[PDB]
């Protein structure tokens, strides 16, 4: 049981504008996902402190980087505050309609796509180096759902039985042939080191 | 009826930092106070997307920027989804101790206090022009509260029953006698249209 959802029409897009743009400076999506992930650790910090029992499905707050070489993967995975099947479809959680509008206008204004989480929409920026996307989250007010999109105007929601997570947000990125790079240790660790220095979570790098 | 509390050790610290570091870019504190309100104003817009009555309390979603020299005051009115008291006493929303942990970390590798935001603590910047800070908010769940600091240690929290604001969050900002440029028409133009020039929302400056 998988169901199928057309995109908002403004999200769809963003997402084409993403995938055909000739844009050089992709190594900015590593920069959005760790962000995103962040905040979502923000959240369940900032509810724990008021209700300790939302820890309860996991107390460590951290974001682990997980390439995998014979996949093509790149996975981010947060202990966040993850996401309902109702933020899911509502575009993970954004305002990413009036995010699209303010950022075409913005891209008017000689502003440039790296500067895409400025208009809170920097996971669709995944479609820089990605060809699939899919989404595990758990939310402790819900199930464990996956989410997944090639773009093409349309994204499937189906509740994951895969690997319980306990609490937060997955994002596998499915990459493109050509985008390997971020495969790779050494790139990797750059990127953290330029973009994602000042993150206040540890961030583990994993090995092959 | 006004009830008196302390702030936490390390809000305490993050404030006689603030005022006490010598540091001339202190114009970055409107950038921060407008990041608030545009994050404040996309919490509202998203849970508006699933429930329309949200916006009961003004459909409208805005920024203003209210100088005036007689009172020595420059306040940033948004249109948000306010806090309640609970938020209001925790630190405005904010995981501030945490917060001040990570900010004071990168101080030592390096970062300036232009930073602040990166840390989720960008409120107390306000410190960097003002003496003391009036915040009334309103939230749809709540009551109207005034919170008040001249910092020192402590802030008051009182029910307000001033001018109704329906929602929101309005920072009254009681300058410093050597920080009136923030009051200046030209100045406050200026500001916004170097660090706030892709915001999302409206943001009127009021002439007087
Ligand atoms: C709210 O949590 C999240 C939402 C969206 C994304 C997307 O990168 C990651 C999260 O951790
Ligand atoms: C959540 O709303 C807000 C919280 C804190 C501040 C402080 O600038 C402004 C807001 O609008």
């Amino acid at each position: 049981e998988v169901e199928t959802f057309a995109f908002q029409a403004e999200i769809a897009q963003l997402m084409s504008l993403i995938i055909n743009t000739f844009y050089s400076n992709k190594e900015i999506f590593l920069r959005e996902l760790i962000s995103n992930s962040s905040d979502a650790l923000d959240k369940i910090r900032y509810e724990s402190l008021t209700d300790p029992s939302k820890l309860d499905s996991g107390k460590e707050l951290h974001i682990n980087l997980i390439p995998n070489k014979q996949d093509r993967t790149l996975t981010i995975v947060d202990t966040g505050i993850g996401m309902t099947k109702a933020d899911l479809i509502n575009n993970l959680g954004t305002i990413a309609k009036s995010g699209t509008k303010a950022f075409m206008e913005a891209l008017q204004a000689g502003a440039d796509i790296s500067m895409i989480g400025q208009f809170g929409v920097g996971f669709y920026s995944a479609y820089l180096v990605a060809e699939k996307v899919t989404v595990i989250t758990k939310h402790n007010d819900d199930e464990q759902y996956a989410w997944e999109s090639s773009a093409g105007g349309s994204f499937t929601v189906r509740t994951d039985t895969g690997e319980p997570m306990g609490r937060g947000t997955k994002v596998i990125l499915h990459l493109k042939e050509d985008q390997t790079e971020y495969l790779e240790e050494r790139r990797i660790k750059e990127i953290v080191k330029k973009h994602s220095q000042f993150i206040g979570y540890p961030i583990t790098l994993f090995v092959e």
